């Protein structure tokens, strides 16, 4: 169950920004978050371990952009959505987010994973527009 997971392995030697939930715990919050994650966040390991990944969330992020990721979520489809973020220092960037269900043998979601990439103004509203 831990880290085993070849694509997690993969996405550590890729340098990737990512995050793992744990859906079992009330909230499905992150249990693990890479250290690509962290410095694109701004926060520390400590801040972030057992807080669901929604703090990136502020005022000028798109509820529709929030709700695509929840219905995602509860329709077990993997999701791509590009949403305003917020760091901790509350400097914003736009993150292309994307949020698969990390399943076992019998189907059952025994944890989430998401990817983060940075991307520029310009690539946001190209993509927001199609
Ligand atoms: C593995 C995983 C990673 C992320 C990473 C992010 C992120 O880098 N930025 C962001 O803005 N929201 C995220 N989310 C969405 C958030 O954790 C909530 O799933 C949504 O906000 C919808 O749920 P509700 O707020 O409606 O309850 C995630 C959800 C899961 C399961
Ligand atoms: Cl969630």
């Amino acid at each position: 169950g831990a880290m085993d997971y070849s694509l997690v392995k993969a996405l550590q030697t890729a340098q990737q920004n990512f995050v793992i939930s744990d859906p079992s715990i009330p909230d499905n919050p992150i249990v693990y978050a890479s250290q690509g994650f962290l410095t694109l966040t701004g926060y520390a390991l400590s801040e972030v371990l057992g807080r669901n990944c929604r703090f990136l969330q502020g005022p000028e992020t798109d509820p529709k952009a929030v709700e695509k990721v929840r219905k995602g979520l509860e329709r077990g489809e993997d999701t791509t959505v590009v949403l305003l973020n917020y760091r901790k220092d509350g400097s914003t960037f736009w993150n292309q987010l994307f949020i698969a269900a990390l399943r076992d043998g019998e189907g059952n979601v025994v944890n989430y994973l998401g990817v983060q990439c940075k991307v520029s103004e310009d690539y946001a509203k190209a993509f927001l527009k199609n």
